[PDB]
C-alpha cells in the first residue's frame, strides 16, 4: 500500500492477470465489501484486501523461447483461465528487450517470475502472469481504429436501426436492475463481445442481493456454460464509499482495456442511478486540479474517449475493442438534467427505452423515432460485403415507413380514419407488419431470442417486397381488404420463430404468386 506522491498520486492501480473472471469487485478492485476511502485531485487511502489470488495455481503454456525479441503486449505465454476464456499473458507496456530465460510448462502462482527480459541498455526485467497498471491512465495501443464492425447483439431493432460498432459508446436509460425491460440482459449476453465487464452500480434493495446468487447460476447462451466464465463484476453497493463509486468505471475501463489487449472484444456495460452531483456547491473559488464548473462533463467525456477498437501493442498484428454501453438514470427521470445532456453529447448510440412502449407491451421497448445511431454509415460495408449488398437501402426505406406511418398517426389523431385513402391504409398495414413482425421481438422464445444477421436481412427482404406487391395493388385496382387477408400474412407475422431461414426466404415467391391470384381475380 501507501507510496504516495504528488500530482493524482497514490499510484491508484489495478491487477491484471488469472482470475479477474468470475470475481465479484467493488470500485477499486477488492474482492468483496465495505472500506471508507476519499477521493481528490491529488491521493487517495485504502488498507486490507488481496485482489488476485496468490495461493491459486495456473497452468502456464510458454509461447515464445529464450532469444526471441518482444515488445509491450507482446504474448510470451497462455493459461486456460476458465473454460471460455484464455488468457493472454503478455509483456507490460513499457517493456522490451530480448528473452533470457522462461519458464516451462508446468503450474504456477502468479507471484512465480515466468519470463526475464534484457532490456536494450541490459536491465533485467522480471515477467510474471499478472501486471499492475493506474486505472486513470488508458492502456496504451499502435492505433485507434475507425467505426466498422458492428457488435451485432442479434436484437433486431438494435443491429438493424441503431447499431453499435465494436469500440462505440451507446448509452440506455435508467437501471439495469430494472424489470420493466430485459434489453439490458440480451445485450450482455448476446453482443459477440468474448469477455464482459459489468459494473452493476446503482445498487440498493434486492439490487446486489440476486445479481449475488443468479449469475452463477447464469447461462452463456453460446456454450452452456456460466456466464460468469467470461465476465468481471463491479459492484456499487449503496454502503460504498462514493470515491470507491467514483473510481469504479476507471477499473472496469482499464480490465476491459487489458482484455481488449489481447485481441478480445470486450463490453463494458456501466450501470447508474439517481442523484449523484448533489455533492456539487463556472465558478470555483478555492480549486487546483479540478477547475469545477462543467469539468465533470469534460471528464466523462474522457471515459467514453477510452473506448475503442485498436491495433494492439504487440510485434504481431492484432486487433482488439472495447465498447461502451452506459446506462443513464436522471435525477427525476426527465432527461433534461445533467446525466443525460452530458452522456448524450459523447455517445454515438442512444437506445430509448419508452415507458409507453413498454405499457403496450410492444418489446423491445425501443423508441424507433427519438432512438439514433451515428455508426450507420460506418457498418454497412459490412453488412453489404458480409450479409447482404441491400443491408442499407432496405433500413433506411423500412425507417421512411416508420416515418411515414408516424405522420399519418398524426393526421389521423386530428381528423379521423374514414378519409383514408386506399395508399395510405397500405401504407398503415405494411408499418404495422414492420412494427410486429419485425421490431418486437420475444426475448423469451427460445428462437427469437437471438436473431442472426442472415435472419435479419432475409425477414427485411420478406417484408419490403410485401410492400412492393402492395402498393403495385393498390396501383392496380386490388382492394386493401383483399391483401389484409392474404394468407401470407400470418406467416410473415410467424417468421420471427421460424430457425430455417431458407423457410422465410421462400415466403417471398410465396408472396409474389399469391398476389398473381389476386391480379389474375381482379383482373388487375
Ligand atoms: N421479448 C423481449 N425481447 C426483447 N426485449 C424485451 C422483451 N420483453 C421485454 N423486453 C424489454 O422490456 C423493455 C421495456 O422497457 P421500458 O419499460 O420502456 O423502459 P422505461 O420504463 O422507460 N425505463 P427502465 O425500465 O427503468 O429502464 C424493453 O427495453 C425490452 O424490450
Amino acid at each position: 500500500p501507501g507510496e504516495p506522491v504528488v500530482g493524482t498520486g497514490a499510484s491508484l492501480s489495478v491487477e491484471l492477470g488469472p482470475r479477474l473472471l468470475t470475481s465479484i469487485y467493488d470500485g477499486i478492485q477488492r474482492p468483496l465489501e465495505v472500506i471508507r476511502e476519499k477521493t481528490g485531485d491529488f491521493i487517495a487511502r485504502g488498507v486490507t484486501a488481496p485482489a488476485l489470488p496468490r495461493d491459486k495455481k495456473w497452468h502456464f503454456i510458454p509461447k515464445a523461447k529464450v532469444g526471441d525479441k518482444v515488445v509491450g503486449g507482446d504474448i510470451i505465454g497462455e493459461v486456460p483461465e476458465t473454460s471460455i476464456i484464455v488468457h493472454k499473458i503478455m509483456v507490460p507496456p513499457g517493456i522490451e528487450g530480448e528473452i533470457v530465460e522462461i519458464a516451462e510448462e508446468g503450474d504456477y502462482t502468479i507471484e512465480e517470475v515466468i519470463a526475464k527480459v534484457k532490456t536494450p541498455s541490459g536491465e533485467i526485467k522480471e515477467l510474471k502472469m499478472y501486471q499492475r497498471w493506474p486505472v486513470r491512465v488508458k492502456r496504451p495501443y499502435k492505433e485507434k481504429l475507425p467505426p466498422e464492425v458492428p457488435l451485432i447483439t442479434g436484437q433486431r431493432v438494435i443491429d438493424t436501426f441503431f447499431p453499435q460498432a465494436k469500440g462505440g459508446t451507446a448509452a440506455i436509460p435508467g437501471p439495469f436492475g430494472s424489470g420493466k425491460t430485459v434489453t439490458q440482459h440480451q445485450l450482455a449476453k448476446w453482443s459477440d463481445a468474448q469477455v464482459v465487464i459489468y459494473i452493476g452500480c446503482g445498487e440498493r434493495g434486492n439490487e446486489m442481493t440476486d445479481v449475488l446468487e443468479e449469475f452463477p447460476k447464469l447461462k452463456d447462451p453460446k456454450t452452456g456454460k456460466p456466464l460468469m466464465e467470461r465476465t468481471v463484476l463491479i459492484a456499487n453497493t449503496s454502503n460504498m464509499p462514493v470515491a470507491a463509486r467514483e473510481a469504479s468505471i476507471y477499473t472496469g475501463i482499464t480490465i476491459a482495456e487489458y482484455f481488449r489487449d489481447m485481441g478480445y472484444d470486450v463490453a463494458l456495460m456501466a450501470d447508474s442511478t439517481s442523484r449523484w452531483a448533489e455533492a456539487l456547491r463556472r465558478l470555483e473559488e478555492m480549486p487546483g486540479e479540478e477547475g469545477y464548473p462543467a469539468y465533470l462533463a469534460s471528464k466523462l467525456a474522457e471515459f467514453y474517449e477510452r473506448a475503442g477498437r485498436v491495433v494492439t501493442l504487440g510485434s504481431d498484428y492484432r486487433v482488439g475493442s472495447v465498447s461502451v454501453i452506459g446506462a443513464v438514470s436522471p435525477p427525476g427521470g426527465d432527461f433534461s438534467e445533467p446525466v443525460v445532456q452530458n452522456t448524450l453529447r459523447v455517445v454515438k448510440v442512444f437506445w430509448a427505452l419508452d415507458a409507453d412502449l413498454a405499457r403496450r407491451r410492444h418489446f423491445p421497448a425501443i423508441n424507433w423515432l427519438t432512438s439514433y445511431s451515428l455508426y450507420v454509415d460506418a457498418v454497412k460495408d459490412w453488412w453489404h460485403k458480409n450479409i447482404d449488398p441491400e443491408w442499407k437501402a432496405m433500413r433506411d426505406k423500412a425507417m421512411a415507413l416508420l416515418q411515414k406511418e408516424s405522420e399519418l398517426q398524426e393526421i389521423v389523431r386530428i381528423v379521423g380514419p374514414d378519409a383514408l385513402p386506399e395508399r395510405e391504409r397500405a401504407i398503415l398495414l405494411v408499418a404495422r407488419m414492420l412494427r410486429e413482425d419485425y421490431l418486437q421481438q420475444d426475448a423469451f422464445d427460445e428462437v427469437d431470442t437471438y436473431c442472426p444477421p442472415e435472419k435479419q436481412v432475409t425477414m427485411m427482404r420478406v417484408l419490403l417486397n410485401f410492400y412492393d406487391k402492395t402498393m403495385e395493388a393498390i396501383n392496380r385496382g386490388v382492394p386493401l381488404e383483399e391483401i389484409a387477408k392474404l394468407p401470407v400474412r400470418e406467416e410473415i407475422g410467424r417468421m420471427k420463430f421460424e430457425r430455417d431461414v431458407s423457410k422465410i426466404r421462400s415466403l417471398i415467391d410465396k408472396t409474389n404468386e399469391q398476389f398473381e391470384e389476386l391480379f389474375k381475380k381482379y383482373g388487375a
